[PDB]
């Protein structure tokens, strides 16, 4: 999307709101909607019912609401997402986003495999402590970004 639209809708303009509905004709092969049918700006978007969205275009409204829906969850579905910068002995460094409730698990068997190196011979350690396979991010508190060090066992 323009760079407009890549922010929320609530900071949309009224010619952000004509470019998306030329944006999302275009991406989703729609029939051309009339740009007189939402004039107003983001703000006045969200306040639209659905029914609006399918009076406005009888075609596409259903489309563009559900379309606004998603759009709508991003930040909240960033949010559950966490940086994560493993830190090997050799001081190399390799970079993950993991969502917050998964469990570790996953990151463990994926650095493992790209080092090349069996699934159970590295220990993961997030501040002093070791990461289990059934550990969360959540549940050990690891902030927003943080860091793990990465120790090959004995």
């Amino acid at each position: 999307l323009p760079a407009h639209l890549r922010l929320q809708p609530i900071y949309w303009s009224r010619d952000d709101v004509a470019q998306w509905l030329k944006w999302a004709e275009n991406e989703f092969s729609l029939r051309p909607i009339d740009s007189n049918t939402f004039e107003m700006n983001g703000k006045a978007l969200l306040l639209l019912t659905k029914e609006d969205f399918r009076y406005r275009s009888p075609h596409s409204g259903d489309e563009l609401y559900e379309l606004l829906q998603h759009i709508l969850a991003q930040p909240a579905a960033e949010g559950e997402y966490i940086k994560l910068k493993v830190i090997g002995q050799d001081s190399s460094e390799i970079h993950f986003k993991v969502k917050m409730t998964t469990h570790l698990k996953k990151l463990k068997e994926s650095y493992c495999q790209r080092q090349g190196v069996p699934m159970n011979s590295l220990r993961f350690l997030f501040e002093g402590q070791r990461i289990a396979d059934n550990h969360t991010p959540k549940e050990l508190g690891m902030e927003e970004e943080d860091v793990i060090e990465v120790y090959q066992e004995q």
